[PDB]
């Protein structure tokens, strides 16, 4: 996997649009949505399982998290997945980061903060790998990239993230319930 | 799977671009690359592992088999995966395929035309699915629809279309060896 790119997206910088203005599926045989909030609109795509929840139309109380990819599709800024629901009320959760360097053992453990009630995969993804590229020097070097994040739910369902590689794009539009997120383990196979 | 984003896509004109006059990969943080022949060009998206194989520059003895998205994408037409390398000698192979209806029903054969060296899987997954749309009734309606495609290849390993489905667009830039296909087995779950 290029390190190059996957470095690269990482270290981009991210949108979170709360609240959008607007989520409009034009058709069914769009491959996404125009999402837009304040004046600036961006094209989104839903490549996996999300396709199934914006049939055609408008779509109030979205979320956007936006990751701008280097494409521009349909003459806008696009993004890929990352959409979810708004909040009903504040919300903030404080749930454990538990990062084990691995052979071998004992934990570096921290906080995180979630504050949405619905949260797409690529938000946690995202921020989680800039957590530890700050403090974890996650490809610092081109050896530092080996691992796996475990989001784990209050039931013991679990979603996990492979260091070595981007999220696959057809997960990034998945979403989890934001109030249910138990802990997330992190296993770094580099020192 | 949406019935309608389904059958628009396996009804569409395909095009076959044989030895392009260019393909060029702009830089390696590019999902994608321009390719175009003779006055015509298009961005073909890099979404599988087909994305290691064209590193940044231009790339020669390639061929594209185009099927145009709906969205425009670098303001150009697009199309996803179905770049191959071009044939070195004029190889040309009939190949059975072998139908068989599997509702618990001998098989209704006939052959079927390679000639490229090496195919994308979406190339094959497309002419494959019009043969049985033409002759097999396949989404002719609504519950014809299930069933598999498998490509059988000379020392026994296969490859899988899902008819429910497209072909997942990971796999739609993945070749093999056109020179070993054996057989196309397909079993279709529907009368
Ligand atoms: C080459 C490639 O990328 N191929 C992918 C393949 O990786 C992928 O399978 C998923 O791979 C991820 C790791 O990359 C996980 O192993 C997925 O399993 C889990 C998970 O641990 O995340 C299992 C877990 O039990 C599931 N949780 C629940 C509640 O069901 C989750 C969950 O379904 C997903 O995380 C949601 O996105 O999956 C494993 O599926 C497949 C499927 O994405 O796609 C290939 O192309
Ligand atoms: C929900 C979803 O789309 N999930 C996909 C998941 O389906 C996909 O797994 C592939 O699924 C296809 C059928 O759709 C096949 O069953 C793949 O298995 C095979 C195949 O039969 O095609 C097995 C076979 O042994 C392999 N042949 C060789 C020589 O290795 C092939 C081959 O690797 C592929 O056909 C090449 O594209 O695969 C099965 O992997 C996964 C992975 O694409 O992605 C999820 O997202």
């Amino acid at each position: 996997h290029n390190y190059k790119s996957l470095k690269y997206y990482y270290s981009k910088p991210s949108i979170e649009l709360k609240n959008l203005d607007g989520l409009y599926r034009q058709k069914v045989t769009d491959k996404g949505v125009y999402v837009w909030k304040d004046r600036k609109d961006y094209f989104v795509g839903l490549l996996g399982k999300d396709i199934e929840k914006y049939p055609q139309g408008e779509h109030d109380k979205q979320d956007a998290f936006l990751v701008i990819e280097e494409e521009t599709v349909n003459g806008r800024q696009y993004s890929i997945g990352g959409l979810s629901k708004t909040n009903s009320k504040e919300f903030s959760k404080e749930v454990d980061v538990k990062v084990t360097r691995k052979e071998s053992e004992k934990s570096k453990d921290s906080k995180f903060k979630i504050t949405k009630e619905e949260i797409s995969l690529k938000e946690l993804d995202f921020k989680l790998r800039k957590k530890l590229m700050e403090e974890e020097k996650l490809y610092g070097a081109v050896n530092n990239r080996k691992g796996k994040i475990v989001v784990k739910m209050e039931d013991d369902k679990f979603y996990t993230f492979e260091l070595t590689k981007k999220l696959q794009p057809h997960r990034m539009g998945d979403t989890i319930d934001g109030t249910k997120i138990k802990e997330i383990n992190v296993e770094l196979e580099y020192k």
